[PDB]
């Protein structure tokens, strides 16, 4: 069963700004999503320093990135703390901090730019610089696996997830814009991932799917 929600007014505005106005360093999205993956890993790691048994659902702490030219998708998977269902509504549909609300005014005035979005915990929405639709699958130790989706337009959905179990963590699937497809190209994505993960302390693996006709 599919459950439907409205973005908080500010999140709608953030998303319109990202979708409808111009910004020339769209590649910032990758920095933001890798940073979010790192933070979720930090969090499970932190818990495990008290109770190593929290890692039982999935023992590796790593990040995987999978460009798929045929599906037109860029997938980023981490084995971080994951989000419960309520985590997901809170984190991907709302703003918590008043600081985040006022940053939104600074941003919308043009005084701040999109690249500082992470300082205010909404770096995720930068995915919409390069993607028309975003799917987030997540699994936290204290809840079931859920799947969130939004193509923006003021609304998002959440459903029980019946796809491949993560064990623990988050998988973000960006359905790429027609014009932003070179982010799926091997050399470009390799360089970008390298550039934007230099201080990340978790292993990051990049997949390359090659497809050749056999003659």
């Amino acid at each position: 069963q599919v459950e439907r929600f409205t973005f908080q007014a500010e999140i709608n505005q953030l998303m319109s700004l990202i979708i409808n106005t111009f910004y020339s360093n769209k590649e910032v999205f990758l920095r933001e999503l890798i940073s979010n993956a790192s933070d979720a890993l930090d969090k499970i790691r932190y818990q495990s320093l008290t109770d190593a048994s929290v890692l039982e659902s999935k023992t590796e702490l790593e990040i995987k990135i999978i460009p798929d030219k045929t599906a037109k998708t860029l997938t980023l998977i981490d084995s971080g703390i994951g989000m419960t269902k309520t985590d997901m509504v809170k984190n991907l549909g709302t703003i918590a901090r008043s600081g985040t609300k006022n940053f939104m005014e600074q941003l919308q005035s043009g005084a701040a730019d999109i690249s500082m979005i992470g300082q205010f915990g909404v770096g995720f929405y930068s995915a919409y610089l390069v993607a028309d639709t975003v799917i987030v699958h997540s699994k936290n130790n204290d809840d079931e696996q859920y799947v969130w989706e939004s193509s923006a337009g003021g609304e998002f959905t959440i459903a029980l997830d019946h796809t491949e179990p993560l064990g623990r963590g988050t998988k973000i699937v960006l359905h790429m814009k027609e014009d932003q497809l070179d982010y799926l190209d091997e050399t470009k994505i390799k360089n970008l991932v390298k550039k934007h993960s230099e201080f990340i302390q978790y292993p990051i693996s990049l997949l390359t799917i090659k497809e050749k006709e056999v003659d």
